[PDB]
């Protein structure tokens, strides 16, 4: 199974910077949601969640379908809450109806980062809405009250290594759990709509009690009023996810750097880029347009 990356018909850099140019100017203005944390750390994990059905093995999932718009995959209880960012970008698709839907969910994701402040991400176009019956069943996406061996096979379904891993899972510095969406309730830091390296630093420099949850999950609480997951607690729990914990605790750039490789490989698992395709595109942020 193989799919290959298909420029929507007599499209070019400037018209994904359109694209673009709307998510972030949406994001500017509806800053009221979830408590004021603004929709940037949503379309993150929609953008993840869409490409982490991948499985490498058969080349089944990934971003390159656009499935999470067919009800089987956005019922999927893993997917609860992203409703809300498919609702975000709704008005967008409208805007701009050329756009694949992949590349619309993964450009949001894009745009997020890198309004949050974070690294630059590289983008490619050219994913393919391609139909229902290619959906992929609920259940590969992973669970959270497992333990860092269950994360290391996990990932490895998506052809990530250690270092990727740990670089990936620094996401979590954005947003919170919310009890009625996955059964664990909190946010990891204080800055959670800024993209920062403070979910290493609060791994390692707090005070954490594991504790269970109003719905009866455990989960470790600081005493800061933060929280992590099991499977956010293994990575300083294993030696070799400790190692680089402390590496991108000390090193925001290095974190930053790999980070950014790391989201992009994810985003495009699964992909065949022609040769000749284009180079991948690195947005301008709206502060860098003056806009
Ligand atoms: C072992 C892997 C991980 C587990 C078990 C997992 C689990 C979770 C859980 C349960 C939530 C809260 C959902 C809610 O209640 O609304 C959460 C949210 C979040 N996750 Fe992960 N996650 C994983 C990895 C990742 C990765 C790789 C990224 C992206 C690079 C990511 C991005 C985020 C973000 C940004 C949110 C916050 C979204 C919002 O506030 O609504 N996660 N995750």
């Amino acid at each position: 199974l193989v799919h290959v990356a298909s420029v929507e018909k007599g499209r070019s850099y400037e018209d994904f910077q359109k694209v673009y140019n709307a998510i972030a100017l949406k994001l500017r203005e509806d800053d009221e949601y979830d408590n004021y944390i603004g929709y940037g750390p949503v379309l993150v994990a929609l953008a993840w969640h869409i490409s982490g059905t991948w499985d490498k093995h058969d080349n089944t999932g990934g971003s390159y379908g656009g499935t999470y718009r067919f009800k089987k995959e956005f019922n999927d209880p893993s997917n609860a809450g992203l409703q809300n960012g498919f609702k975000f970008l709704e008005p967008i698709h409208k805007e701009f109806p050329w756009i694949s839907s992949g590349d619309l969910f993964s450009l949001g994701g894009v745009t997020a980062v890198q309004e949050m402040q974070g690294p630059k991400i590289p983008w490619r176009c050219g994913r393919v809405d391609t139909p229902e019956d290619t959906t992929p069943d609920n259940g590969r996406l992973p669970d959270a009250d497992k333990d860092a061996g269950y994360v290391r096979t996990f990932f490895q379904r998506l052809n990530m290594n250690d270092r990727e891993v740990v670089a990936l899972m620094g996401a979590h510095a954005l947003g919170k759990t919310h009890l009625k969406n996955s059964g664990y309730e909190g946010p990891w830091g204080a800055a959670n709509n800024v993209f920062t390296n403070e979910f290493y630093l609060n791994l390692l420099n707090e005070d954490w009690k594991l504790e269970k949850n109003d719905a009866n999950n455990e989960q470790w609480d600081s005493k800061s009023g933060y929280m992590m997951l099991p499977t956010d607690y293994s990575l300083i729990q294993d030696p070799k996810y400790l190692s680089i914990v402390k590496e991108y605790a000390n090193d925001q750039d290095k974190f930053f750097k790999d980070f950014s490789k790391a989201f992009e490989k994810l985003l495009e698992n699964g992909i065949t880029f022609p040769k000749d395709a284009p180079s991948p595109f690195i947005f301008k942020t709206l502060e860098e347009q003056g806009l």
